[PDB]
């Protein structure tokens, strides 16, 4: 039943109608299902990012709860800050921080990040997942699309709609969730995965940074998934452009056996990351510079 779902969500959103304190809506996106917009908090003149999800169009509607789970988190400096959530009409509205630098994806598919920048980005994404795996939170949809930027190179993880909660009574999961191309092998396989799948996906994302696209990017999302399950871990198209160190870091990530795949905890010290450049290194990467 819809109305019972709505009711249940009603209990987790802030009450009321933010349509009353916001204006200058500017559409700019498509993800989850439903739009990303930008608006101006009337009271302060400040900019937010408003994400609207129709409750009627969702693959698994109760994944909607998860969204709002990262309330008041961390508030982590590498996590997109959420401010509020409302129910409005037949939609969920999440009102969060505005990330004026756009996503990483545009960068990954228009330029060639050098390793100082790769490092940086992984630094900030790891510094993030560590905390999350620590308090049980899986993300489940890591990719360049899910990474966000500021006009000054601060990097923040985002798009938490797919994430999951785990404790020691309830550690593992089974759900097929994620973007095909980036899914950890156990997950296509359907197995009792944990946080470690975030590590796998980041490796695919490193490929993004390096090569511009993920493995098997042209293959039907369907059959590319098999390749990701049977196959020996994927070629880096431009391996010759990358330092042994980078490939050595990457090797800790793309292990077919999850037990051997490194943890963010492990990874945060692996020497490659000594390469990580300041936020200001990322700036000439963003569209404006070019």
């Amino acid at each position: 039943s819809h109305e019972q779902f709505r009711a249940a969500l009603q209990l987790v959103v802030d009450p009321g109608d933010p349509r009353s304190y916001l204006d200058n809506f500017i559409k700019i996106g498509e993800g989850s299902t439903g739009i990303v917009c930008i608006a101006t908090v009337r009271s302060s003149g400040k900019l937010v990012a408003v994400k609207k999800m129709d409750l009627r169009k969702q693959q698994r509607r109760e994944l909607l709860f998860n969204e709002v789970v990262i309330m008041r988190d961390y508030q982590h400096e590498n996590v997109v800050e959420m401010y509020n959530s409302y129910l409005v009409g037949d939609e969920l509205w999440v009102v969060m921080e505005f990330l004026e630098g756009g996503a990483l994806t545009d960068i990954v598919t228009h330029t060639r990040m050098n390793e100082e920048q790769i490092a940086a980005v992984c630094l900030a994404v790891l510094q993030a997942l560590s905390v999350l795996h620590a308090q049980g939170v899986i993300h489940r949809d890591i990719k360049s699309d899910s990474i966000l930027l500021t006009h000054d190179g601060r990097v923040k993880l985002s798009d938490f709609g797919f994430c999951a909660q785990v404790s020691k009574e309830v550690p593992r999961r089974k759900s097929l969730v994620g973007t095909p191309y980036w899914m950890a092998p156990e997950l296509i396989s359907r197995l009792p995965y944990g946080p470690e799948v975030d590590i796998w996906s980041l490796g695919i994302m490193v490929i993004e940074m390096v090569d511009g696209e993920p493995p098997y990017f042209n293959e039907p999302p369907l059959k590319a998934m098999k390749m990701i399950r049977d196959n020996l871990p994927p070629r880096l198209k431009n391996l010759h452009k990358v330092s042994p160190s980078l490939k050595g870091f990457l090797d800790r990530l793309l292990v077919r056996d999850p037990a051997q795949r490194a943890t963010a905890a492990e990874l945060l010290k692996h020497p490659f990351l000594a390469k990580a450049g300041p936020p200001a290194s990322i700036v000439p990467l963003m569209r404006q510079n070019r």
